């Protein structure tokens, strides 16, 4: 909260103030991913970042740290055996995938980056080896299996592994640069740093009607029934909000919020930055191959504070006091996961990520009607789990928030049971579906205790025998809970 996030994060300080003006302007909480000081020496330098071609991260030490280099030994793959080559085959496969703007060049740097860690107390620069017809600056590090070598009058890190000892990757090479790919912006050199990232985005509720057109919002005010008045925030925003564009260029946002992020990334230009796109994709959990759960989350409120969190248990309160537990906006990242069981799309991710272990599953490459009806019944799973994590519920009272946030949890569990009411399905999914039914029993329970319901979940489930309707079988779920 304020001072404790500006000192410990390691970001650029003048640009977080440049994001602060739009927060007063457009009433937005702007979440962030923590990035270190070694990368933001390059962010304050004016170099652009990578897109989403390679997925390495920023090294904790180094004059070349913060980059996505050729060899991934100088990055987050530090101390791995095959991942330092599985990552080395990742950026070399970005050559033949994103070709058209991928180059091949030594890094862009200054000569004053060798004194960056001399005042940090990290690396010890020792003996000096002579080659290239020049008094050359050999230098050591904390690891003796990799040492840097930066020239005295150039910007190249012409490093090597020590030739008297063995490489841990398995290679054998002398004093050599990093051939990091470049962003060929009009031919100007700009190699690829690990990009300044996000964690989520959350404006106020007010700017929704001022961003998306209120020509249809003048028809939801002309709606008599309150339950179907909440259908006006439902279907108008399904075709507006969740119509993403997952790419490798700017960030997975819709056209009412993708237009807003470049406004957040233009206030850095006149106050320090010269490299344009410093934020090039979305969240930490918008790594589209696997999510990365964190403890440290940075955010600037609409009023101007650098809010620092400590654990997610505080952030699960900070979601349920500011993000979802307040008159605000829940635009999140798309058995003790006490508030966040993973998404329907991550259940779709967890669908495939266990059937690649064994063949026998729920529905396969077959032609039986029961297999596609189970595919038709998992269609209602993801469609109803979407309204679990949905900010279409604060329009009415906070009772109407928590009513529909478990009404789908009742409405899914019967369809979950109807998926479980099938043939003898193999336990790569059935025992995975026992993990499905137990936590959905748990999150409805904690909600019912925080509310004043005082009913067990299993008693209420046998009350709600909903056949197909929500026009009365939400109302009989209403009339059991509300009016008290």
């Amino acid at each position: 909260k304020g001072e404790k996030a500006l000192k410990a994060s390691g970001l650029v300080p003048e640009h977080a103030d440049a994001f602060k003006k739009i927060a007063r302007e457009l009433n937005t909480y702007i979440l962030f991913r923590p990035v270190n000081k070694l990368a933001t020496n390059l962010i304050k330098s004016g170099v652009a970042t990578k897109g989403l071609n390679v997925h390495g991260k920023s090294s904790d030490w180094g004059p070349v740290a913060g980059y996505i280099p050729f060899d991934q030994d100088l990055s987050k793959k530090h101390g791995q055996q095959l991942a330092v080559e599985k990552g080395n085959l990742e950026n070399k496969k970005s050559i033949t995938e994103h070709e058209g703007e991928i180059g091949k060049i030594p890094l862009k740097l200054d000569h004053l980056r060798i004194e960056e860690l001399k005042e940090n107390g990290i690396i010890l620069k020792g003996k000096k080896e002579i080659d290239n017809g020049k008094k050359y600056y050999l230098l050591e590090s904390n690891n003796q299996v990799y040492e840097f070598r930066i020239s005295d009058e150039n910007n190249e890190v012409q490093y090597k592994t020590k030739e008297g000892k063995i490489t841990v990757l398995g290679e054998k090479f002398n004093w050599r640069n990093i051939e990091v790919m470049a962003k060929n912006v009009e031919g100007v050199l700009k190699p690829l740093t690990a990009d300044y990232d996000l964690f989520a985005l959350a404006p106020s509720l007010t700017e929704i009607k001022k961003q998306i057109p209120q020509k249809e919002w003048d028809k939801v005010v002309n709606t008599p029934n309150s339950l179907e008045k909440q259908k006006g925030v439902t279907n108008l925003l399904i075709k507006y909000g969740i119509e993403r564009k997952p790419d490798s260029t700017k960030g997975t946002l819709s056209n009412w919020q993708k237009q807003m992020l470049d406004r957040l990334n233009e206030a850095v230009k006149y106050t320090g930055y010269t490299g344009g796109d410093v934020v090039n994709h979305g969240t930490e959990q918008d790594n589209e191959e696997f999510p990365e759960k964190d403890n440290e989350i940075f955010i600037i409120n609409p009023e101007g504070e650098f809010i620092l969190t400590k654990n997610w248990e505080m952030t699960g309160r900070f979601i349920e006091k500011n993000i979802t537990g307040k008159d605000y906006l829940y635009y999140f990242n798309r058995k003790a996961k006490i508030n966040t069981i993973p998404t329907s799309a991550e259940f779709i991710k967890n669908l495939s990520s266990i059937r690649r272990s064994s063949n026998v599953g729920v529905y396969k490459d077959s032609g039986d009607k029961d297999e596609f009806a189970k595919k038709e019944s998992v269609k209602k799973i993801a469609g109803y789990l979407s309204d679990y994590y949905n900010s279409a519920n604060h329009i009415f009272s906070q009772e109407k928030k928590r009513k529909i946030s478990i009404f789908r949890g009742i409405q899914a569990y019967n369809e979950i049971e109807n998926v479980l009411k099938s043939k003898q399905i193999a336990p790569e999914y059935k025992n995975y579906f026992q993990y499905l039914k137990e936590r959905i029993t748990n999150q409805v329970q904690l909600l019912l205790t925080h509310q004043k319901s005082n009913i067990e979940f299993k008693l209420l489930y046998k009350q709600l025998n909903f056949t197909e309707n929500e026009t009365d079988n939400f109302e009989v779920f209403q009339k059991i809970i509300d009016e008290k």
